[PDB]
């Protein structure tokens, strides 16, 4: 299947699902991006190496390089989320966002290793498992490009 | 380098004057986007092989690789304008972005560029020299990361 294929999941109630979720999440791009890579990091400890450049990723808000990954990261989620109902646009820019992996050999498998942890950062604003299932359906529009 | 003295100059009547202009250039993501890459490139075309990724960016909205790497950059504006309150959150997602530039080879006198183009878009909206110069400071944040 393409890219739109992977989109036809985001129905209107995934859609509004995310969007609640996001209103929420959002909201704090600093805290809950560092936490969320800060929980792909503790879970996933294999994934390590691949964010060397950021320096010692363990080191949380004390590390800047780190954050300003992290606080980028929240933007391509806050992208993601403004174009859902435009699956022309959301496939354009899943595709750049894709291409950045791509070119760092992440695979969608690997990819698909961030469900983990956004299900740990959706589930400690009380998000639970039907929003952990919502973003698994947009994470997997972008593993449709990988 | 000299970054935080060029952060240091966002003063508060520089930040109201990217807030306020902001709040209507990026309520058209994509339409301002666009319209700025394309003015970039028509107006300094010794930049486009820079972008040579993005396929003809003469085609312009109906180049998707350029349509999402134009909305992706207005959000790295966007983040920035949610980061004017913090220096040490402005200085990291900046020095984020440049790094971005400086593996492309874009020094601070092309990134510089783009001020021309800024300057454009906002008088289309009808956002003069005095924001376009507010805008330029934020630029200079960025230049001196290059
Ligand atoms: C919600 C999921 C994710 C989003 C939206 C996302 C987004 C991003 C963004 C915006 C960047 C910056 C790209 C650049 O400027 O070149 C990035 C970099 C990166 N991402 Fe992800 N990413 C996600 C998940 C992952 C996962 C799960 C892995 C690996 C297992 C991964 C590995 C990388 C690597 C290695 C970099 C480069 C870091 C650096 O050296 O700057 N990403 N990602
Ligand atoms: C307001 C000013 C600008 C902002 C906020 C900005 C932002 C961005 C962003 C967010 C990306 C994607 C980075 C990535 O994923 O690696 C990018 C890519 C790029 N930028 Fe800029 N940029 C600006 C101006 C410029 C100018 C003036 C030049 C050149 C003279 C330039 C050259 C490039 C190049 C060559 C790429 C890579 C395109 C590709 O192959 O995907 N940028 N920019
Ligand atoms: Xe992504
Ligand atoms: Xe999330
Ligand atoms: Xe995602
Ligand atoms: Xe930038
Ligand atoms: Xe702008
Ligand atoms: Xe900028």
């Amino acid at each position: 299947p393409s890219v739109y294929d992977a989109a036809a999941q985001l129905t209107a109630d995934v859609k509004k699902d995310l969007r609640d979720s996001w209103k929420v999440i959002g909201s704090d791009k600093k805290g809950n991006g560092v936490a969320l890579m800060t929980t792909l990091f503790a879970d996933n400890q294999e994934t390590i190496g691949y964010f060397k450049r950021l320096g010692d990723v363990s080191q949380g808000m004390a590390n800047d390089k780190l954050r300003g990954h992290s606080i980028t990261l929240m933007y391509a989620l806050q992208n993601f989320i403004d174009q859902l109902d435009n699956p022309d646009d959301l496939v354009c820019v899943v595709e750049k966002f894709a291409v950045n992996h791509i070119t760092r050999k992440i695979s969608a498998a690997e990819f698909g290793k961030i469900n983990g942890p956004i299900k740990k950062v959706l589930a400690s604003k009380n998000f639970g498992d039907k929003y952990a299932n919502a973003w698994a359906k947009l994470v997997a529009v972008v593993q449709a490009a990988l």
